[PDB]
């Protein structure tokens, strides 16, 4: 149950996630899990970044899941379960904006 995840905060829209993403004290890879606002079946993957370029900023990539089980940002990579998906990205930023680190405070 996703739902029982405190990263997870289901039906918030992507500006409110951004919102609360872009706040000073968070370090990059701060991040959370909500639904699309318009993809259906898919997450959305929030996650906060910096640099001198940019300051603070957000990306959201989408999270697709199969009715054959697997969740995946891209098909290559696959996990059994929306959490083992979030433990792999915590460890490689892989094309990430940066690795998962901190899951966004209210
Ligand atoms: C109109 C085309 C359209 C396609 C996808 C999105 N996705 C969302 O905005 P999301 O970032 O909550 O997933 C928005 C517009």
């Amino acid at each position: 149950s996703i739902q029982a995840e405190e990263w997870y905060f289901g039906k918030i829209t992507r500006r409110e996630s951004e919102r609360l993403l872009l706040n000073a004290e968070n370090p990059r890879g701060t991040f959370l899990v909500r639904e699309s606002e318009t993809t259906k079946g898919a997450y959305c993957l929030s996650v906060s970044d910096f640099d001198n370029a940019k300051g603070l900023n957000v990306k959201h990539y989408k999270i697709r899941k199969l009715d054959s089980g697997g969740f995946y940002i891209t098909s290559r990579t696959q996990f059994n379960s929306l959490q083992q998906l979030v433990a792999y990205y915590s460890k490689h930023a892989d094309g990430l904006c940066h690795r998962l680190t901190t899951v966004c405070p209210t």
